[PDB]
């Protein structure tokens, strides 16, 4: 619960027809982030030394 | 009455979606001028020195 993650501008697929050239060019563009409330609640563990 | 308004096209406004860019580009355009039809006609006073 402590974790969130923040987003803006979701996941879209927009297509833009290039002329010129015959190739059609899709975009894909998305918002997003991974923050905390307070600075605890996450734990690691590792091998030693 | 001894000037003129040539104009070959109006204020026009125009929009453009450069979607490998994510803009929306906006071009406005007109084309004019002034011309008189004789070398007379005007006169304009100045400041001292």
């Amino acid at each position: 619960d402590n974790f969130v993650m923040p987003r803006q501008r979701a996941v879209t697929v927009e297509r833009e027809r290039q002329a010129g050239k015959q190739r059609d060019a899709y975009y894909v563009t998305q918002r997003v982030n991974l923050q905390r409330y307070f600075e605890n609640g996450v734990v690691s563990g590792a091998y030693a030394a």
